[PDB]
RNA sequence: CCAGCCUAAACCGUCCGGCUUGUCCGGGCGGGGUCGUGGGGCCCUCGGACACCGAAUCCCCAGCCUAGCCGAAGCUGUUGGGA
């Protein structure tokens, strides 16, 4: 089974990672304890919009950084 | 006997709800779409259109069913209880 976890559980990996576990761990512990949410296609898309979000934003501000980099220098 | 159609899905607007407010997930609605020479979506170009196509839907009517009316032409005698 696949899932997207919301807590760095010293068993699988840090949050966000989309790690595999058997139905049980995720059907009767990890889902109800909201430790991780179920991994449908829908959600994997939610992932990208977020990553890219700050990806470009960190590069974009970065760009603006160089602007001041030159005029201040 | 005759007959073919609408949709789910990619996408866009919108309202609302959620939440690690995202250039987003979902739910409702609308737009979009319905195919086997495969189709649809998205961008570009063509002119994109007055045109075509047209209901199993709707209104009017005929006809029609539910009571009915017109409807031609004969008399005499004879048997017989009675023609």
């Amino acid at each position: 089974m696949k899932v997207i976890l919301l807590e760095p559980l010293e068993n699988l990996g840090d949050v966000g990672q989309v790690v595999d576990v058997k139905p049980g761990y995720a059907r009767n512990y990890l889902l109800p304890r909201g430790l991780a949410v179920l991994a449908t296609e829908s959600n994997l898309k939610a992932l990208e919009a977020r990553i890219r979000a700050q990806a470009k934003r960190l590069a974009e501000r970065k760009a603006e950084a160089e602007r001041l980099k030159e005029i201040l220098e």
